């Protein structure tokens, strides 16, 4: 039957495949480094080889290349984490990131204002250590919120605008800065989406979600939290 | 302000980029290939380069080389669509596909299945030439079919049940066979998709999709295309 050798350092990735491939008539060795990988490949082959683009030691695109070098016949599909593949093409090109694309222009927009300002950090901005506004504690460096406890998923974009908010506590942001922040640049129905990601941080934060006292609306200006 | 140099081949999307970077303050350069990035980088520097990783001539791998090899100072971003990173570990490593993990191990045995069979040309299973059966006809190496007309969206999971029942024609497919080449392997309510899928295609094949005449239900064994 078709060989596959899995060459993958997360055991609980190929396991699943491994088992899979097995129960439809399909051989499969698993290896987990690149040694490992070009000792099997020697020993007995493979049809099929599933190939972790970064693995510990030897690099997934140094195996690769060996590989091919041994024969054509194998069918070597290469596989990678958004976060592998950005690590490659650092080590292999000096690159900061690799990006799919078509990609949301905004979103790159609002990723160049972040690296400009070295978001992430609690550093940054001027500031240091965890944001503190009311009960709700922000650590910017960990990526976590809690409201006395661990506020649940704050999707990605909840979290930028409570970021800037707790950094201007106290301070009126307008529509226009939230928007350019957040989104990365102004678009057609901004200002509702802006609204509804605040009425989402109000149902987290506010003691009433209704009537509320920390996230407020600044009439004619923008949203400010206390 | 702050400069961004956008490497890109295909101007539209490049220009939008340029466009919006621009109305938010930001100074644009768009250039569309590797000699050209270079002599601007060296003329005018950057601060971020948006990078192709795949285009004519120099290769986007080697552009971002030498921009590094120039200064360690600029973000540089490269971008790739599914179709040109799979391009470039072919050129650079010699594999065959570039997936991005966590992906479907079900799928990934479709795919597996597909290419053992030659997926995707005409003269594969000992077939030539396009595919008909009544007034649906199949053209599998360009990806379109008629039925009179040209039959609208196919998404994938339908043109590959579709292909896989014409290349069976008048043959009863069972539910397990149809399950392993259209899904890659047997999963929890594989039966109910696979009939979903079956009634999607009669809404686009059938004179009537109530009572079916093409594509029939063969009661205790599968599906068939008469
Ligand atoms: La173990
Ligand atoms: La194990
Ligand atoms: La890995
Ligand atoms: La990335
Ligand atoms: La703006
Ligand atoms: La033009
Ligand atoms: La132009
Ligand atoms: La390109
Ligand atoms: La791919
Ligand atoms: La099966």
């Amino acid at each position: 039957a078709t060989s596959v050798l899995i060459v993958e350092d997360e055991e609980s990735l190929a396991d699943p495949l491994a088992f899979l491939l097995r129960k439809e008539g399909f051989e499969a060795t698993v290896v987990t480094d690149g040694p490992a990988a070009l000792a099997e490949f020697d020993r007995a082959g493979a049809d099929i080889v599933l190939l972790d683009l970064m693995l510990p030691g030897m690099s997934g695109t140094d195996v690769c290349k060996q590989l091919r070098a041994r024969s054509s016949v194998p069918v070597i599909m290469v596989t990678a984490r958004d976060s592998e593949i950005d690590k490659v093409v650092g080590l292999e090109l000096g690159a900061d990131d690799y990006v799919t694309k078509p990609y949301s222009a905004r979103e790159l927009i609002a990723r160049i204002r972040a690296v400009l300002r070295r978001g992430g950090d609690d550093d940054s901005e001027m500031s240091d250590g965890v944001l503190e506004s009311g009960p709700v504690r922000m650590d910017v460096e960990r990526h976590v919120v809690s409201v006395n406890g661990d506020t649940i998923t704050l999707p990605l974009k909840e979290f930028d605008l409570l970021e800037y908010l707790m950094r201007n506590s106290g301070r009126v942001l307008t529509r226009g800065q939230l928007i350019d922040r957040v989104w990365g640049a102004d678009y057609v129905g901004d200002t509702k989406t802006l609204d509804v990601h605040v009425k989402r941080l109000r149902s987290k934060i506010e003691a009433d979600p209704a009537n509320p006292v920390h996230l407020v609306t600044v009439r004619g200006l923008g949203y400010k939290l206390e």
